[PDB]
């Protein structure tokens, strides 16, 4: 009775929120340690940034570390990759890291 | 600039949460109308009714009204798309909405 998984039409690719505290800079491409969950760590990498999200600044988690000063993926890849993502439906997520390791090795 | 929109390799299955209302009997593949954030109603589709929510069943967004007592998907087509979504990478939210006209 409680608790319903539903499922909802979201945006194109289906990103996750985290805040940038004061002083930390970082640009798309780009891969960052993230919380998950009440208190795990993980991987992630940025696809854009902007000046809003869904829920308010304060209730986002805090991004914590940058690894990448710069794309770890070529621009003309990264182009390509958020474009096959969208154009044959595939989570964002999903293609870049597993293009990742092929790309890099 | 201040939020990260970030990419995560998340699970198979990424939906949200309402509690089901009382009196209120609805099974997966039922169309469901529901709160979106800060705002008002939009459709939905229960993909999953468990007894086991992620986030307190106290400040959890509820449930509004059941717009199928029976499941617009068969357990044939159910079983189907589900699986086309997961051998072929699909978000089910998209597998399932997309399918919907289709099949109407």
């Amino acid at each position: 009775m409680p608790v319903a998984h539903v499922a909802l039409p979201v945006p194109l690719p289906r990103t996750f929120d985290y805040l940038l505290p004061e002083g930390m800079t970082v640009k798309a491409g780009c891969r960052v340690r993230v919380p998950f969950g009440k208190q795990q760590e993980r991987i992630g990498i940025v696809v854009s940034v902007s000046d809003a999200s869904e829920l308010p600044l304060n209730e986002l988690k805090a991004v914590v570390e940058v690894l990448d000063s710069e794309p770890v993926f070529t621009h003309s890849v990264w182009r390509l990759l958020l474009w096959a993502a969208d154009y044959y439906h595939h989570p964002i997520g999903d293609v870049l890291f597993h293009a990742l390791p092929i790309l890099l090795r």
